[PDB]
């Protein structure tokens, strides 16, 4: 039949990558951080997914900052950003096959400092 290593190669061969996910939406947002929560996508690209690739940069600059999280969570923190300024965001699905497709652009616009002490 086949030489080599053969065996799990049936379907986890001819897999493809997830879909990208939805309810994305800045649950948390700060002068300098921001908190993006979204849900896992309607469908898996056969394998299950490892993490989430997260891209967010100003809507003036040309430098997109890559963001993983600490596991197969749906939710991450950015930090590094500047106050009164807005930036955009996609979250999409990487597993073993890849990065499968980006979501819906997202853009979110940090919150204007107002001050340390509390008020």
């Amino acid at each position: 039949g086949s030489s080599g290593s053969s065996g799990q190669e049936y379907i986890l061969a001819l897999a493809d990558v997830p879909s990208s996910p939805y309810g994305v939406k800045i649950i948390e947002l700060s002068q300098t951080t921001a908190k993006v929560s979204f849900n896992k996508p309607d469908s898996h690209g056969g394998v299950p997914i490892h993490h989430y690739q997260v891209d967010v940069k100003e809507v003036a600059s040309e430098i997109w900052k890559i963001v993983r999280s600490h596991g197969v969570q749906t939710m991450v923190v950015l930090n590094n950003l500047e106050p009164n300024t807005t930036y955009e965001i996609r979250v999409a699905a990487v597993n073993g096959k890849g990065q499968g497709d980006y979501s819906k652009i997202e853009i979110f616009q940090t919150l204007p400092v107002s001050g340390p002490s509390s008020g």
